């Protein structure tokens, strides 16, 4: 019922690319290992200083509606890319510049932009292919020693403290990070507890900066089955307002009706609360409840054999922890004090239990137990003489963890755009079904080189002369944009993992494709 | 000195579209036996009414400069047509826009614009071949009713009061056009002279609708050779002014001074004079200066024998004629009376000299002599009951007129539209050299249906539909838009000059083929 | 006593170089034979078409005063070297806007803007002095087709023109271009008269839109000393206001009172007269004034025999001619009539003088003279079907004209902007004398690569890479961007003359490493 504005063909098409050249300009600038910072204002406080491509992206909106739509759909490339990978969001960024840029050159009355999509889909598709076929496992400490230094900026400190870290707790352990008090940078192994579960609700979230749930000192509420009555759950709520700890509680499903009336009691100031779902859905479920009751130190309420119920609930029946962190995808609960003794029990039933029978499944959830159990937890303590320094250290850092975990997940391809060059005499061996799907294939051709482009221009050198002495060199070579030399990359270290390049083509292709198929842009009139 | 504004590429190409858009349309609604008449406001009093598509073409300006550049161009492109054919420029206009169109909608990166109005002239040329080679002469005096009649929007009674003029005083004699205070139209034939020689200088003209000088009752002074003194011309400009007469002087050259002199005395108020140039160059040029020395009555200053002196010019030794129509291209003079029994004694001595010899040059002249003292100037006096009414006719006459006169030059072919329609399987028998000119081919082929579509469109049935109707058919048939029926149309009579066909597709192309090749555009900031 | 604004360093530097971006863009896109043309709004009438850099480069000015400097200052580089050369001022422009970038880039506190400058001046020495060692001379009449081809934008037919004009008339004959009429452009050689001097002041000049006086028809006064008295040039003028015709006056020196009363005369409306100086010296000068004296028709005033004077003027005493073209640097006098047996007679004496004696230097004014009243002056006329088609092919004869005598003045080197870039290993063997002029050699040497670059990236590819490939090819072998390939330049005909290459780039440095050197601007507030 608002009265609109419709714009139709080249002049919308315009107004949309400048928005996308605008974002992807400022986003683009920090690329690379000689790309520069943006200084973002906040309101509340200090303004931000960032050399993130997802940060950028998202903190520029545009008044030009028209501007604005194009600006929100690189925005979605970007956020894509950082919730699929966490790494790999200036690159998506350009990429999604240029298939916008070369679909909205290409668009004519004869031509279908929808087949040119198409066309697009299955030159991407054929990439990734590739991409996959020329990729290589990750098996030594300083093959993640190198990708966490060029995911980190080049910086050496954090990426021998990323892989002293994956070291000292597996390459699959529970790494986190967070900022720290001295100048310098720290490792640390507590015992911490991790499940890939978060919460239910996006509305208990405390902090803005973080955008996280995070809590000190909380009590942990147990509920092995469903919440049995409301005078079960409002003598929780009154212990917990009684013993001076917020309520973090582990249950099957609180969706509807208790989880509502923690959210309106989360409205009131003050009174914090949060909930998470149960790790797993069998034997497991009750084995790491029984796990998680034993390193906290208190009871089990929802049992079938003691009957404890939840309407008796008392501050010895309930667990203490140090610190909560709850997230989107999972929950930590960190520095849970319980009984040491009990806990060393429950570590000698876990290893007696490991020598009775195989059945090659079982015992993959028994011995996960066993290193959650086991391998402490390892936290990663920035170091700066300042916040914003912190922050731009713990965006690096952040990175370079999502890259190395990354990498041990899927492998490592030639770094500085190199294998997206590679991949380009992949395309010259498809054959289009028509002339549409042509100009797709040629669009995501032209687009392979934008990555090593950018790397370059940002050095100060001649982006397009790089590119074309990387392709006239053997598959080995690439350009060292720090040193500014031609160099085996993989034995200089300036390595990828394969999963940021392919997610950030996949992401880039599929917004920006669909993004040129468009003929006519509505928008609001601004009031 | 003057601060500027620089546009670039598709956003001026598509303002100049706009302008070009805006003046085609006006004009295309003028198109054909269905098409409508256009109303012109005028400063100076009745607001004009025409069919006229030079006329709505030139009275269009646009306040945005970008729209009115390409608003002037098309008015070239009209302006052009109507100078060398008098006829066709609703055509030409059509054509140019659609060149326009084409031309500026082909216009990509890797396109050269410059190769494309190579192809474009390549392929007009084929069709002004295949025009001259499908021409047919005129060799009846119905075949000039017929062409006088499309010409005039159907009117039969224009067309055969033009083939009887045309008939009376010959195919090559020349009629004029003025308005007659009765309402019915009438031709009349007395006298005449013209000789294809106008004004030197453009500062006469005394009509402002009409842009010609125009003089009633004027004194012929002649010089035969250069004028001597100015002691010789001052005392002719008072006897002028003495005998209340203004004065018309033939001569060889009154270009830099003594012109001068005569611009600067037009410039006072009332004073009026007017100069035109010898006919000819040879003897000729003696013995029609003899010619109308003998239809005038009086004298000549100038010659060799007699040595009569321009100083002592006297009222008797000057010629005396009716009317004075002097334009850019021929002066006129009508209703001069002489010594009548001196005329019939010139034409004794005229008709005795051709019985002498023959050389098969020197007679020509002698025979357009001849034709001058004996076939007389018809006059077509247009009626009506008012200015308005009268002015529609007049320019309705002179199209029938200049097309009837560019048919017994050039020839006829098929009406309607339907030569350049039958021109287009030229074009399928071209090479072209690159691509560029495969698109100034494909532009000329498309744009060579475009005034059959506009005269169909305009008799309110579907244009595209009646032009595939008509490539299907034999090459004789085409759609009479009158009747609304497909007929013979050379037996109906619906036919063109070959002349107007072929420079209005020239003009057309050549102005509209520059104007795709541009990228900046530099106007004016309205101050 | 106007207020003033004053800006500091590098935002006004800023400022400056916007305008500078602004005209070279607009001039850029025009290079080439893929480049394309700007539409110019003209207040008069009909809009201009130009391939011209130099006419684009003077239709530009800025309401930013800032801006403007710059756009001034390139306007007088792109005028300068049309001035010089009449041709390569696109060229021209771009160098310009090179050295301006790459020395606003480098200026930082503790360099030396002036020292640069004397950087760059070593450098664009050395550069010319590359060009002239790698330059080679015209020795065929293809090489004479093929320089005239490539500088009227591939016109193969134009080139041909010129060709054959040059081979008729010698080459170094006089021609000129004027607009034909008809479609086609034609050649033809009747007579002609040309001396190297012009009008002694810029006040005369009639044609607004070619810059020139030109007169049809004017009489020719003689004054082979100085003239004698106002009583003996006031009756010239009453004979001129007499007889018809203007006064073009040739004579030792007409500067001070008498050009003066010529000025107030031309002042006053229709009154045309031009004054010309002496062609020669010595005796040369009195053997010319008795050429045109007969080639002219009448008598000579101020000779020391016949002591005819002034005073004393009569119509046939006077010389009449055709048409006389006044330009800044030479006298065009056209189809001059005089008495065709004389003509012969002097012909015969002078070819019976030169019989005589040999004296090498008095023999080439004898010959010249023999080639003045033998070898006629080409007149090439240019046809189309409007006015803007005419007007640009007729710039680009200008320019194939201008380009076809520079280099039978100075020589040819390699087309396509390849020229520059063989000069490039020239820079590279000196040695500067500091680190300022080391910036100078390197703005300089960066700047070679612009023409190329600039003329590959109109064809639609990508510049820098075509540069790269063509330094890394034989010093023969250059980028054909017409077809798109890389080929022997000189077989394929793609050349340039030396004078044009050395003008553009010395006339291009020379304004704008003194614009770098600038620190404060200084303009007048817009009131
Ligand atoms: N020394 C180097 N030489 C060449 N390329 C390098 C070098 N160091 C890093 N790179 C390349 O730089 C790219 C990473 O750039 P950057 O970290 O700015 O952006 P990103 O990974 O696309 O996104 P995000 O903004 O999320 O970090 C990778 O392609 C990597 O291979
Ligand atoms: N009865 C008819 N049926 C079909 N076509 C017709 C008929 N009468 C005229 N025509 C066509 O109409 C065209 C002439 O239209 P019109 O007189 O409006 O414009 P024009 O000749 O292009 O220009 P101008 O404005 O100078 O008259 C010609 O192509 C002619 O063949
Ligand atoms: N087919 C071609 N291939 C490569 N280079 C070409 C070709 N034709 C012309 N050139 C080059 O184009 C340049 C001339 O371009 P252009 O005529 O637009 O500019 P200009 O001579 O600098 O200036 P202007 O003509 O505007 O006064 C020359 O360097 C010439 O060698
Ligand atoms: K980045
Ligand atoms: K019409
Ligand atoms: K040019
Ligand atoms: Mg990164
Ligand atoms: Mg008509
Ligand atoms: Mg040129």
């Amino acid at each position: 019922g608002s009265a609109k504005d419709v714009k139709f063909g080249a002049d919308a098409r315009a107004l949309m690319l400048q928005g996308v050249d605008l974002l992807a300009d400022a986003v683009a600038v920090t690329m690379g290992p000689k790309g520069r910072t943006v200084i973002i204002e906040q309101s509340w406080g200090s303004p931000k200083v960032t050399k993130d491509g997802v940060t950028v992206a998202k903190s520029i909106d545009l008044k030009d509606k028209y501007k604005n739509i194009g600006a929100k759909l690189v925005q979605d490339v970007a956020n894509n890319t950082n919730e699929e990978a966490g790494d790999g969001t200036t690159t998506a960024t350009v990429l999604a510049r240029s298939i916008a840029k070369e679909g909205f050159e290409k668009i004519s009355k004869g031509a279908n932009p929808v087949e040119i999509r198409r066309g697009v889909m299955l030159a991407v598709d054929a990439v990734i292919a590739e991409l996959k076929k020329q990729s290589k496992p990750v098996t030594t400490p300083e093959e993640i020693a190198q990708v966490a230094t060029i995911s980190a900026n080049g910086d050496k400190e954090i990426g021998n403290i990323i892989s002293d870290a994956m070291k000292k707790v597996g390459r699959k352990g529970v790494i986190t990070v967070k900022d720290g008090k001295t100048l310098n940078d720290e490792l640390e192994i507590i015992e911490g507890m991790k499940f890939d579960r978060g919460y239910i609700s996006p509305y208990f979230i405390n902090t803005s900066k973080g955008q996280k749930c995070e809590f000190q000192d909380a009590y942990v509420l147990l509920s092995e089955k469903k919440i049995s009555s409301i005078q079960s759950i409002v003598p929780a709520l009154e212990i917990a307002n009684a013993h001076r700890k917020p309520l973090v509680i582990i249950a099957e499903d609180v969706d509807g009706e208790a989880l509502s009336t923690l959210v309106l009691n989360r409205l009131k100031v003050g009174l914090q609360v949060v909930a998470v779902k149960a790790p797993g859905f069998g034997d497991n479920r009750k084995n790491q409840l029984k796990d998680m009751a034993i390193a906290t130190g208190g009871a089990v309420f929802g049992e079938e054999g003691l009957t404890l119920n939840l309407e008796d609930v008392q501050p010895h029946d309930l667990g203490k922890v140090g610190e909560v962190i709850v997230t989107k995808d999972d929950a930590m609960l960190l520095k849970g004090k319980g009984d040491k003794a009990q806990i060393e029990k429950r570590i000698q039933e876990i290893i007696e239990q490991l020598d009775v029978t195989t059945s090659e499944y079982e015992k993959e959830k028994l011995n996960e137990r066993l290193a959650k159990l086991s391998d402490g937890v390892a936290v990663l303590k920035v170091g700066g003489t300042s916040d914003v320094e912190v922050n731009e250290k713990k965006d690096r850092v952040t990175d370079a963890l999502n890259a190395t975990r990354a990498a041990v997940e899927e492998g490592i391809v030639l770094g500085g755009g190199c294998a997206l060059l590679r991949c380009i005499p992949a395309l010259d061996s498809l054959t289009p079904a028509n002339e549409d799907q042509k100009i797709g294939i040629e669009i995501i051709k032209r687009t392979l080189k934008i990555p090593a482009m950018t790397i370059a221009k940002n050095a100060g050198v001649e982006g397009s002369l790089i590119v074309e002495k990387i392709m006239q060199s053997s598959s080995e070579v690439g350009y060292d944009a720090m040193a500014g030399d031609f160099v085996n990359m993989v034995e200089k270290g300036i390595i990828d993992p394969t999963k940021v390049v392919r997610t950030a083509l996949l992401d880039a292709a599929g917004v920006a494709s669909l993004l040129t198929t468009a003929e006519v842009v509505v928008t609001e009139i601004p009031k």
